[PDB]
């Protein structure tokens, strides 16, 4: 009901968060272009799903297979209305010295350079509708240490700064761009229930996949250059110092 | 819908953004009490909105006022599951010249004391329920100088700073705390006079980053929902802004050299 | 010596933070005027310190007193070029149930209005010089929960505000406006207290002091800031930056 | 004289604010490795300042370059006290169309890849030595959107996350890592009085050194984890809407 008539691409779609969204994004009537490198999991799911859902392979490092996944979406669908770039790969928290300059290039590759040619070439297509929302996947990482690798901290970092630079230019032409930076998905849900802030509740998929729907649902037309953290309140203590005295 | 079984007190409810909430709340099936000090407005929306709506009289200076206010909704509905804390009194740009101590104590007293009390005694409630979230108004000052008074901008990042302590201590029992920066929404801060209106929003499409939409009271009710609904679940801690992206971008220099 | 010249009024300069400020600015050649309510310890300060230093008691939730405490170090010196509005009272952890609408009053009082009246003040002979510097002490709390009190810790966010809209509005006149934000709990802290220190600071291996904030409030008032304004300056060893819950509970 | 017995690494250090930081670095008495790849600049400027300022080149995208470049310093002088990751290329506003993705991943090695390897190798010698600063240089781009393009404004959102998880694990060992984020330094003067916020002053590299000098010194032996902005308050207001309403 909330996307009815809506286009929307997700990279990094064929499994979990781009997953879920572009399940919840389907139940929403919202045809969806599932882009991924996992093949056999892409293809199943945009056929179990039905008509709307279509799936095209995108290694989001080639900026050919990027351009021609956004004008595949323009020709079978008219347009592209939503661009989730989520395609990335993840890595916990390690040391600096941890760091491979190949591993490094590569993350950052899928990361932060996938990011940039999916926002370019959805813009490429948004702008002359004078339409358009292109919804990163960072990382709560973004607003504390401590829950992600040096690399990919980074990576994401440079996600919101790409998302701020092109909420202020392609909101000129009415187009929002918008971050959401989850906490904790991949006994380990035990884990998570004794770091969160936020006792009792479990971070799961649907969770930030309805969270991109807020960002990218017209309830949310007029928020644009926001990084959305879903943690819970976790980036926002340290609780050292009331570990040490009050516990 | 969405907001179903769930008790929500709005101060501040009587006109505006926290008007537009109570539309919202009750049109998502929420028991929706209005409080406010605005007596004939407050009480006749809830007349006319329904059953479901009641008012309270509730200045959110008066620890007492606020203590009855959550402790008679208590009473009539069970519980409070939603507490939105936007009663406050707003300031524009102006000196540091102009701020009276007396003008800067009154205004603290609504918006950070309010802010305060409004969140201490729906936590009173709140806590042995294990269940709850609280909601505060703050502003896109919050995030960026330019388009407010020092006392408004002052009172608005104090409750920023609440919000994000209540979301530490009030985490451990389930319970939420978030708020919402707005930018420029037509309401009674500007008259009524519909030239009054256009020209307040004809100016803020100008001064706004993402063009082609206008802010409105509505808008600000949907953030609302979303950050009270269980849909934003694991939310907490946050000051969502509602701006557009004005707060992200001082476009002086790309001005400048325009030339 | 890199305030040779130069005239602040330290509020709340008495005692901690105020006292290793005036102190240090003395060493740096200002002439200061010590602000406090501590008359005790104020007026022994500027005494032993010297001849560029004097002494004015200042409540600073008293605009009366404000406004002559500046009048009176322009008499004495001609103009104001550093206000540090220091003056404060301080709340650790706490839980909004312990929250007493007179005790938050009276918190925003020394805290915030006090604030705002030293930077009216100040602002109102630094304006018509076209020059000036306003410093507030803010708290590592305005970057992270779990080190103030819910009181202390609104307050101190208003401050931070209040510090930018004045960078906008005082820059206009070729005037300065920053916060300083020390890890309040963990300046000056026995073995009990040092150990405490090696748990929960995050750079490990050095201790903070008062001292060690007065040179950074030193830095933001010398020339060499003479392009930092709106700026919140935190003191904290980078405490504010992690949340280590997370290792900890995977290494173990 | 407050660098006295100190040892500083410099990359960027023949031009720009790299040059007046190693000349300040100088003047207080520190050695100073001036890294930088403009070689003529670089040796000229080492042997005019003397003694205690020598040159290395080095291209911060080659590992084995910049381990040489710390290996060789701490041949040279015992250790390595100041690490200022200073080295970077600069792009100004631009459009997310004009992003180039060869032109992007040369600026992403230069400005990103080498802070992650001249922190590595900084760290890999400083922790050892249970003393040590790592400063990068950021950009007020890092805190405000319309001053600088999207590729250059990402990678320095990515130093910005670098510093910051860099300072939560090397503050393990008595290591300080901090940003400085300067505004306008690379007719001039007239634009950047009429864009500045705090008038009547402008700002040069001799400013940025000095602040670069506070963050290296110990005089903040307890600021660690700081992006310091010397922007003269222009990150912190959006002037537009008082502009519209004031005449
Ligand atoms: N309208 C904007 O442009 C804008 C922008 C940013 C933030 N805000 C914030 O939104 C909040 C809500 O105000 P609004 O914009 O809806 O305007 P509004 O005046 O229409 O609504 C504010 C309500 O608070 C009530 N109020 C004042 N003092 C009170 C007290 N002691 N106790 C209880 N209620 C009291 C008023 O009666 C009013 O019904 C404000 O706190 C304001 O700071 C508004
Ligand atoms: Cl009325
Ligand atoms: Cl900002």
């Amino acid at each position: 009901r909330r996307l009815e008539g809506k286009v929307a691409i997700v990279t990094g779609g064929a499994s979990g968060i781009g997953a879920s969204t572009v399940r919840l994004f389907h139940d929403h009537g919202a045809k969806v272009v599932i882009a991924d490198i996992q093949d056999d999991l892409g293809q199943t799911l945009a056929d179990r799903l039905g008509r709307n859902i279509s799936y095209t392979h995108c290694d989001v490092t080639d900026e050919d297979q990027v351009r021609a996944l956004v004008d595949a979406a323009v020709a079978k669908h008219g347009g592209v209305d939503i661009m989730f770039s989520n395609a990335g790969i993840v890595e916990g928290p390690n040391s600096i010295f941890d760091v491979d300059k190949d591993e490094l290039e590569r993350l950052m590759g899928i990361n932060l350079v996938g990011a940039f040619l999916a926002a370019k070439h959805a813009a490429r297509v948004m702008v002359p509708a004078k339409k358009g929302c292109i919804i990163f996947t960072a990382s709560a990482c973004t607003e504390i240490a401590g829950i992600a690798g040096h690399s990919y901290t980074a990576s994401k970092y440079g996600i919101v700064g790409l998302m701020k630079s092109l909420a202020v230019e392609l909101g000129s032409h009415g187009i929002r761009a918008n971050c959401v930076s989850p906490f904790g998905v991949l006994m380990f849900e035990g884990i998570m229930s004794k770091v969160g802030n936020l006792k009792g509740k479990i971070l799961t998929a649907e969770d930030v996949a309805v969270t991109v729907l807020y960002l990218a649902s017209e309830e949310a037309s007029y928020v644009s250059g926001v990084n959305l953290l879903v943690d819970g309140g976790y980036t926002v203590v340290n609780p050292t110092f009331i570990n040490v005295i009050t516990a």
